[PDB]
RNA sequence: AAAAUCGUAAGAUGAAGUAUAGGGCCUGACACCUGCCCGGUGCUGGAAGGUUAAGAGGAGAUGUUAUCUUCGGAGAAGCAUU
């Protein structure tokens, strides 16, 4: 985490990431795909989700979620920077020879021999079931489905605590500070997620926005009152209690449905 | 199987992402700060008490008449309205 010197009105107050982690900077030509950008167009055409124009195409690269080889031990390779998400990746490479683009850990350096499997032992890197993760570890990559992946805790600098075990659930702390059920049989990863100084990382320009892919985003205050219905007004003025585009409240409004049939594993709310 | 957005739906964006992420709204670098009011209108939680829809339920009442009643009238069963 670098902080520019303030040569230009642009860099100020900007702040650069150190990439410190990283190693290696050219990709593995075996595990990318092609990926298109769109500006939050849909299918049909229609312009959903707006604020999202495009920037600085990118590639996409095979991250393996689930990893479901136990008992193979694998070796870090490279710590490398993926576009398409906030983490380090750290390609491994198996023993009998595949290789694969899981996300990496805070700990996880070039070198490390880690296994999977249940049989392993409890150190950054390894992943291992919630049946024998001990218990109040940070862990990382929560399964919420047993076999499919990895869902909660993925992003740069994240992780999730064990709280107990009754039976068939082990409760557990999301990083929203949710307390919610999820089944022994799914896996989790120990240790933090990586990067963990993205929160730090300053922008100081308007053209950084757009590099990442953003655009400008007009208040709808200064509007007509044809186009959202918080506009108009003679001067300045504001638009009385906030809604979004359809008279929907837009504080302290709740949008969980409180007849979603996955309310039997939540504890607390917490969002 | 996120919220949200487009459609009659299937489907799509969000996202081959996942809370250091994605939406809604206000202010607009930086320095010092950002006081009081929950009466009114919004939002969240509660639900002891009052009011309250459709749908169930059918006390009783009405119409007709087998029959009995010197006339008047009463009237079982069935069928319908309320």
């Amino acid at each position: 985490v670098r902080k520019l010197k303030p040569i230009t009105p642009g860099q100020r107050f900007r702040v650069v990431n150190g990439y410190d982690a990283i190693t290696t900077d050219k990709p593995e030509r075996s595990l990318i795909s092609p990926i298109k950008n769109s500006g939050g167009r849909n299918s049909q055409g229609k312009m959903t989700m707006r604020y999202t124009g495009g920037g600085h195409k990118q590639r996409y690269r095979i991250i393996d979620f689930k990893r479901t080889k136990d008992g193979i031990p694998a070796t870090v390779k490279s710590i490398e920077y993926d576009p398409n998400r906030t983490a380090f990746i750290a390609l491994l490479a198996y023993a009998d020879g595949e290789k694969t683009y899981i996300i990496a850990q805070n700990g996880l350096k070039v070198g490390q021999k880690l296994v999977s499997g249940p049989e392993s032992q409890p150190e950054i890197g390894n992943t291992l079931p919630l049946s024998r993760i001990p218990l109040g570890t940070v862990i990382s990559c929560i399964e919420l489905r047993p076999g499919q992946g990895a869902v909660i805790a993925r992003s740069a600098g994240t992780f999730a605590q064990l709280m107990a075990r009754d039976g068939k659930y082990a409760t557990i702390k999301m990083p929203s500070g949710e307390t919610r059920l999820i089944l022994l049989t799914c896996s989790a990863t120990i240790g933090e997620v990586s990067n963990s100084d993205h929160q730090l990382v300053v922008s100081g320009k308007a053209g950084r926005t757009r590099w990442l892919g953003r655009r400008p985003r007009t208040r709808p205050v200064a509007m007509n009152p044809v186009d959202h219905p918080m506009g108009g007004g003679e001067g300045r003025s504001s638009g009385g209690h906030p809604r979004s585009r359809n008279g929907l409240p837009a504080k302290g409004y709740r949008t969980r449905s409180k007849k979603n049939p996955s309310n039997k594993y939540i504890v607390e709310r917490r969002k």
